[PDB]
């Protein structure tokens, strides 16, 4: 039947249900079918209370375990595209013991899989295993390790928040793979603007084995066999053409400048801290400062970071302080030099998370607080872990630079790879400190004061710097623009605008 399966019920469950609506649109809707131990009613009931437009897309529910084969065939585990098997929101080890065990019954329908499984994991430190049983059929999504990396990221340059939120949704554009052989022999120089309706970010090498190439060489031949990766706004507005006019592109060097270390509050003691101090200390400068305010003992955080393969004096760039309190608390919070963090991550704690009902809402408090210190002391960009999206809306007080993450962008996250697998190791490099990432970047290094160019000279322009440009923010408009339409006009820039690029260090 060609349809998506998905295996288990959440509170992701109804934003994935969104993202695949959304994609589905340029098909004229499809079929879903929910596979949980919950009764038919139940599920169906909180179906219809869902006031987001479908848009020709069905969902059928049906009660049953996704361990039973012979439940697995009532909704055509076999005849599936797609398989996700949906993580829990309780016990991190619980559920990551469940998705193992629903991926060995996958593996072992001796009818075969038609699709792949993408299964969305807990603890990062339970992903390997899992990548071991299924092999090939799965893409891991480690759901908390994730929204570890987006945090980091988005708090070291804003705008990013709400730019990581456009392309990693299917509203506006997103990331798609197709095959255009008119481009064969092509030059990569050329393909970067063959295109009027997209932005040609990677190259999927066949001569490799289809490994996908971000942000490759200029001089880079298109063999017979290859797939480019663009930004468009759907798997049918995008299509090659003819290389245009070259709105002439040799701005000079501008080197770029140093790099000031950042001061860091990490608010309460999330699973796996470890991960999230691995991550951060590779993005800055020598010479910073991650502060952690959280309850548990100095003495015993050493413990539990040595336990989760963190090496403390490994560590080189950042300088770890250690303060304890509680951050639900003002007398606490007031104490730290909440003027001196160049950005403040609010974290979701580790003993509160095996309830989520609980977990979110001390976040809440921390962040309301953080918030009123911030206004009250006087005579930094703050960003919030609240994984329940429906808690977000209500406090998003987006602004920018005031960005609170939910669940939402894992549904975000687990529709992209259920609907091309090999985005995933897409977005894996994207929130991976090696080779590229998303930046945002001033028009200084692009052009001079009031330079009339068309979007085809930056994005020919970025190429001597060995950056993709994928769009821009101008200078007063609230979000920015990505994979424009109208790229052969050339308009009035300023030094105020800014280009969102795809660079790396």
């Amino acid at each position: 039947r060609n349809h998506v399966l998905i295996l288990g019920w959440s509170d992701k469950l109804g934003s994935l249900l969104k993202q695949l609506a959304i994609a589905n649109k340029s098909v004229g809707g499809g079929v879903i079918v929910v596979l949980a131990e919950k009764e038919k009613e139940e599920m169906e009931m909180d179906i219809a209370k869902l006031e987001f437009d479908f848009m020709g897309t069905s969902v059928i529910c049906r009660s049953g375990s996704p361990l039973i084969l012979a439940d697995l065939k009532k909704v055509s585990v076999s005849k599936a595209r797609a398989i996700i098997v949906l993580a829990a929101d309780e016990n991190a080890d619980q559920s990551d013991a469940r998705a193992l065990r629903v991926v060995l019954s996958l593996a072992g329908v001796k009818e075969g899989l038609r699709g792949h499984v993408v299964v969305e994991m807990s603890d990062l430190d339970n992903e390997p295993l899992v990548k071991l049983v299924g092999g090939e059929l799965i893409e891991t999504v480690v759901a908390h390790d994730v929204i570890g990396r987006l945090m980091i990221q988005c708090a070291l340059q804003p705008g990013l928040a709400q730019i990581w939120e456009d392309i990693l949704g299917f509203e506006n554009a997103e990331f798609y793979i197709k095959r255009w052989p008119e481009l064969d022999d092509l030059l990569f120089k050329d393909i970067l603007i063959s295109f009027p309706d997209a932005i040609p970010c990677g190259v999927k090498v066949a001569a490799d084995g289809g490994k996908i190439v971000i942000n490759p060489d200029d001089n880079y031949v298109l063999r017979d066999g290859d797939e480019v990766l663009v930004i468009a706004e759907d798997d049918d507005t995008y299509a090659p053409g003819p290389l245009p006019e070259v709105r002439k592109g040799y701005f000079p060097r501008i080197r770029d400048p140093p790099k000031y270390p950042e001061k860091i509050l990490f608010c309460g003691w999330r699973r796996d801290i470890d991960d999230m101090i691995m991550v951060l200390e590779a993005f800055l400068a020598p010479g910073s400062e991650l502060w952690m305010f959280n309850e548990v003992p100095e003495k015993e955080r050493e413990r539990k970071l040595a336990a989760g393969e963190l090496d403390v004096f490994g560590l080189e760039n950042i300088k770890l302080v250690h303060r304890e309190g509680n951050a639900v608390i003002r007398r606490h919070l007031e104490s730290l030099p909440l003027e001196t963090f160049d950005s403040i991550l609010i974290l979701a704690d580790e003993s509160v998370e095996d309830s989520v009902a609980h977990s979110d809402s001390r976040s809440l408090a921390t962040l309301l607080l953080i918030r009123d210190i911030q206004s009250r002391r006087l005579p930094s960009i703050i960003i919030s872990e609240i994984l329940d999206s429906r808690t977000r809306n209500l406090v998003s007080v987006s602004r920018i630079s005031d960005y609170v993450l939910s669940n939402e962008l894992v549904s975000m996250a687990l529709a992209m790879v259920a609907e091309d697998k090999q985005i995933n190791r897409v977005l894996e490099e994207l929130f991976a400190e090696e080779g590229n990432e998303m930046c945002i970047k001033p028009a200084e290094f692009y052009l001079f004061d009031q330079e009339e160019l068309c979007f085809y000279d930056i994005m020919i322009r970025g190429r001597t710097r060995k950056e993709i440009v994928i769009g821009y923010r101008l200078a007063n408009q609230e979000r920015a623009i990505i994979n424009p339409s109208e790229k052969s006009v050339p308009r009035k820039w300023s030094l105020d605008d800014v280009f969102v690029v795809l660079a790396s260090g």
